[PDB]
């Protein structure tokens, strides 16, 4: 009753262009099987939504990615809230719920803002810029690494740790066989940061150190918490940022919308979140026999969550390839769903409102003025150079 797909969804043509494969999942039926990892594979918007949101039969406690943690050892020490399940991951998970907390986002919005607006002027200066390298990746490494309190020594490793890490959420493909390999001093690099001495007091990860005297997390699992935010914190936004910008290149109307209404940015950023999807997938596994759309699943299985497709489903979205910022965005899965929803979605929407606030005071127009290049990761979707040219309003 299940069809069986060759699609391999980490394999470059698919990257490359996945819209097309991601329909075929989705009217294949509620739910697939992908032969090429031996994986279930739920695409629609309802299925999705339903699976993020059974914790206690999909959990993530047994890995997010193709990897079993019963069956494989992780290829690092496993995070104590991405792949842990309630009632473990719910004390850790409240710590970095009230660092990254609306209070917190009150005292880095005039830093983040600042940072933002200067970045697009000095883009304004130069004209051909490369919205990339010179933007989405620029304006975080200015405010985020310095948010979490993290020494300049270093950093050129934060980005390829990051990408290791996204990498190795995917099947053992080359990319993330690349990725693995020789990784060590990315996480030599990162795991040293983690520690108590080498965070600045204030900052991010202090703060995360300081909740051990609290109860809710011990001295030996502050670093772990840490680490969390140096996965996760930067490349998610790259892509975030980086897609907005490719959004707003290609649908002009829309950025001329949000010139003329600049309170639109907010939510500029989440259609964009939607829309292009920056964080694609992840897995749950089985914990037991289930029926999920019709279609009984044995216990110990990994089911794959498109969520990018989740996000474009016609069953659940009206023009869902149109890129529209007064979309009623609630409900889409691009930060997840339920109880391991994003812990940073408050960081990445402040850096993606600021930065497309600045934008929309500053930018009249947005053209892609060179040769677009596109960035594969077995889990992120985003481009590798963006050449646009800046025109100032
Ligand atoms: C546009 C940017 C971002 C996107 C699209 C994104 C996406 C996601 C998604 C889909 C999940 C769900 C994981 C799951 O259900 O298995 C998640 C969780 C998480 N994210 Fe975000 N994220 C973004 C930015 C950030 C930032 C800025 C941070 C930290 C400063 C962060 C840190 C985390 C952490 C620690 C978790 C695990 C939360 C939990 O398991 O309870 N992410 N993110
Ligand atoms: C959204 O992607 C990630 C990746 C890593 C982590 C983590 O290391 O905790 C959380 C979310
Ligand atoms: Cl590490
Ligand atoms: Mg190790």
């Amino acid at each position: 009753t299940i069809p069986h797909l060759a699609i391999d969804p980490f394999s470059l043509d698919f990257f490359d262009d996945p819209y097309p494969d991601q329909q075929t999942l989705r009217d294949a039926g509620p739910v697939v099987y992908l032969d090429k990892w031996n994986v279930y594979g739920v695409a629609r918007y309802a299925e999705v939504h339903a699976v993020l949101n059974d914790p206690t039969t999909f959990c993530s406690s047994r890995g997010v990615g193709l990897s079993d943690f019963k069956k494989e050892k992780p290829w690092r020490p496993p995070s104590l809230i991405l792949e842990a399940d309630p009632p473990a991951h719910t004390r850790p998970r409240a710590v970095l719920s009230k660092v990254l907390s609306p209070a917190t986002m009150k005292t880095i919005r005039d830093g983040f803002a600042a940072a933002a607006d200067a970045k697009v002027d000095e883009l304004l200066q130069r004209g051909c810029i490369d919205a990339i390298a010179d933007l989405a990746e620029a304006y975080p490494l200015s405010v985020f690494p310095d948010a979490m309190g993290l020494k300049q020594e270093g950093r050129e490793h934060l980005l390829p740790y990051a990408g290791l890490v996204f990498n190795a959420f995917g099947p053992p493909n080359e990319l993330r066989q690349t990725a693995i390999e020789r990784s060590a001093p990315h996480q030599a690099y990162v795991n040293e940061q983690c520690q108590r001495p080498n965070l600045a007091p204030g900052g991010f990860g202090a703060c995360i150190h300081a909740f051990t005297d609290t109860g809710e997390i011990t001295p030996d699992e502050a670093p772990l918490l840490v680490r969390d935010l140096l996965s996760a914190g930067l490349d998610t936004t790259v892509n975030g940022i980086g897609a907005a910008v490719y959004c707003l290149a290609r649908f002009p109307g829309e950025l001329q919308r949000l010139r003329s209404d600049p309170t639109l940015a907010r939510n500029a950023f989440e259609e964009a979140v939607r829309f292009e999807s920056p964080v694609q997938t992840f897995f749950r596994t089985t914990t037991r026999e289930v029926e999920l759309g019709g279609a009984v699943i044995g216990e110990g299985e990994k089911v794959l969550m498109f969520l990018g497709s989740a996000n474009r489903d016609p069953r659940r979205w009206s023009d869902p390839d149109l890129y529209d910022i007064t979309r009623k965005t609630s409900g889409h899965v691009g930060f997840g769903s339920g109880v391991h929803m994003c812990v940073g979605q408050l960081v990445a929407r402040l850096e993606g409102e600021v930065m497309l606030s600045a934008l929309a005071r500053k930018v009249a127009a947005i053209d892609i003025d060179g040769p677009v290049k596109r960035r594969f990761n077995n889990t992120l979707r985003g481009l590798e150079s963006l050449p646009v040219k800046l025109t100032p309003a």
